[PDB]
């Protein structure tokens, strides 16, 4: 009957992202259908309600059930759901969005926006532009891209290669050539006894060593999230970005700021770049761009790169780059309504204020908890990393599944917080509309779940 | 105000497939599209056009379907988004998956994985082909054979699959592992070859390439049933059977790229059914939603799916996902789109009116002195312009014959595309088009072709 037939269809015909193919198909990993939501709460097919303390995947930033955004999508869909943006074609919506992103949200020196539908396709565009940039400048060898261990930049062949987490590489023959990875800037896991400043110098020196080992004239760009998202909610050490940028300047290497997660208020600033004083040449956005109301990505191109793009076109004609759905009208309309709401409600300010409250409440609650090795985060991102031996920084045996168990316990108590991959880490990325009262409720549920698992394993 | 919009556009919008400097300087003037209904669109000057290219082979049910807008709206109100990670779903994405497999895909297809573009779908394809071979213990079996003039997307990997040089130049493509065999365009065959000899030539050259590379190193072959962006090129009679026999011999997977051909465009469910192809993997987008929302699909056959299951048992969950995979509003748009394709029998209209289009273009242009070839099938057609018909000598590209014909059509209120890398006028109208509308398109094309013929002949 109805729901049972839907789950049967799901098992038989729907290949999910990031889902154990056989267990899901067999029914051992049970399906869940989401039927609605409002604010920070979602509802499933059994009528159970959950506090979504992960905002989908760091993306439902204005919260669920915004009929204002639905209306805007509808209006555009009625007027003109689609035409292409090839050979200088546009809608009013995509033009207004481009101007608004550059004028109101992007850091200084940014000029143009190129649109796709995912964070992954945006980073794909980024590498194409970096390679084109160097070819038109007469530097055919200057092509390598430096990423970082535990960075997350997407799930394709090139983009999965940028990504620094092994599950995105396994059985896909990644990373492909030209992509290198430097160190994860996680001070908690630094060589023992290193101060924060020593650790920063270590990260800068290791970057330099890698650049010199590869040949600086062969290295084109460096890509990094301001704060690492999927690699575990890892804020950089104090002074990290200034030290990295001095190395990149020395060897004439472009900085790509991956703002897929950090963009559009998530850290309590416009983007992560402004938050940390980064000066990127190229910026990747998605997620909070539309609050996931529709799929849209952006590549924000600085003046320096844009100027060379123009020159390339003068010498060689139009660049061979386009997606059919680049600048999709309904997606642009969703973004505009999303920005209106972020601005009108000052959700960047709410993220800074309530986010700091979240940071503080998690430190007070879990700072001395025997299961918790580190409490970390910034703005509206936070995490608890679970360790078997706190003082030595000895992780649990992965087979124990401490992280997933904490997450599952939260879920039983009606709260969604993610077991982050490749470690034992509980992650929080709530919608930016969250209140202090809602934070207290999330923290209390997390506390119970962490206590419960601590009893089982300690 | 219109001037202010264009100033914003020039200053801040990087378009796809647009001369960056000329557009920024104003030398390539912008165009804003404000509306459309049926086969007709409207621009910022209030000028109206017959869109004989359906956007980019994609607005298949026609413009202004408030039924689809309503469906998008309803889903957006109820739940615009949640992820589909770790077995999560909406009812819409489940219904869509079952409907694609049961009603549209060829026999033997089992699962659908969702993205947002034809390009990201082909990216997924290569991941699956590599994963498939690694889990089977064949780490060398990884090369992908594509074809000259094939179009498969505009990324690094997908642009490498693509066989048109504009998608490669200054991007260092194609990357390693990607090879290209011959374009199956009989009109441009080695001189004297009959149609059957040309098919044998294509099969033999494929086999030679496979043997030169080492068959044990070749994982897949990717092909559009009919080549779209490479010039509206239907395959020769018997081509697909001959190619498939070579693929079967060396145990090579067939990826049918149905981004254009899918969902009624040729007068069949997909190009695969039309030509009797037996793919292991299928790529869809465009006509999946009629572009009302961005959605792509990878349709996975039983054979590949079974290995995917086994891989998960041995190695855990596959590391593949996009944030927006299975996006609810996009799924709702597809469902409404399918309802309309089915209810109005647009596959049947595409077969019937498409045959009329084929016939009318051959009668009108078969002996035209500018036209070297008239080709097409179903609701795809093209005219290729040549300087010397019997010798098959193209015009000097600098003459811009194709673009000039297209521009002349446009002046007379019809959009038909000057296809890249040659002098080719392309047609891919919405599937709702009538015979009377076909006559009008052909008449405008006739005038435009005559006008340019006067200038250059
Ligand atoms: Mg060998």
């Amino acid at each position: 009957t109805d729901l049972d037939q839907l789950f049967e269809m799901d098992r038989a015909h729907f290949m999910h992202p990031s889902t154990h193919a056989h267990d899901h198909a067999s029914g051992a990993l049970p399906g869940r259908i989401i039927t609605g939501g409002k604010g920070i709460r979602i509802q499933d097919h059994e009528g159970r309600e959950y506090i979504d303390a992960f905002a989908g995947l760091y993306c439902v930033n204005i919260g669920y059930g915004r009929t204002e955004v639905a209306d805007a999508i509808y209006e555009q869909a009625k007027e003109l759901a689609y035409y292409h943006t090839y050979v200088g074609h546009s809608t009013e919506a995509i033009i207004e969005l481009s101007s608004r992103i550059i004028r109101d949200w992007a850091p200084a020196g940014m000029k143009k926006v190129y649109y796709g539908m995912s964070g992954s396709d945006a980073n794909e565009t980024q590498i194409k532009l970096v390679w084109y940039y160097n070819n038109v400048l007469g530097r055919p060898q200057k092509k390598k891209i430096i990423s970082r261990q535990r960075g997350y930049h997407g799930s394709g062949i090139m983009t999965g290669s940028l990504t620094g987490l092994p599950s995105f590489h396994q059985h896909f023959d990644l990373p492909i050539e030209r992509i290198k990875h430097t160190v994860c800037p996680h001070w908690y896991k630094a060589p023992a006894g290193m101060s924060e400043a020593q650790f920063v110098r270590y990260c800068a020196d290791e970057l330099e060593k890698l650049i010199l080992a590869e040949g600086p004239d062969t290295v084109a760009a460096f890509i990094g999230e301001p704060v690492m998202g999927t690699g575990g909610i890892i804020p950089p050490p104090q002074g990290y970005w200034e030290a990295i940028q001095a190395v990149l300047n020395k060897y004439d290497i472009l900085l790509i700021a991956d703002e897929v997660v950090c963009g559009f208020g998530r850290l309590g600033s416009k983007m992560g770049s402004q938050h940390y004083g980064m000066k990127p040449d190229l910026i990747t956005v998605a997620k909070g761009l539309t609050s996931a109301y529709a799929p849209l990505s952006g590549v924000i191109v600085g003046e320096k790169v844009w100027d060379v793009i123009e020159k390339g076109s003068q010498e060689h004609g139009p660049m061979g780059h386009g997606w059919t759905y680049s600048g999709h009208p309904i997606c642009a309309a969703a973004a505009l309504a999303n920005l209106d709401i972020l601005e009108r409600e000052n959700l960047t300010g709410n993220a800074a204020d309530v986010g700091a409250y979240l940071q503080q409440r998690l430190r007070e609650t879990f700072g001395g908890h025997p299961l918790v090795g580190e409490v970390r985060g910034v703005g509206m991102l936070a995490a608890l990393e679970f360790m078997a031996d706190k003082d030595a920084r000895t992780p649990f045996d992965p087979a124990l599944k401490v992280g997933p168990k904490v997450s599952a316990a939260c879920l039983e108590d009606g709260m969604i917080a993610r077991a982050m991959p490749h470690g034992d880490i509980l992650g929080f990325a709530p919608p930016l509309v969250i209140t202090r009262a809602e934070v207290d409720e999330i923290v209390g549920i997390a506390k119970q779940a962490v206590d419960e698992v601590a009893d089982e394993v300690l």
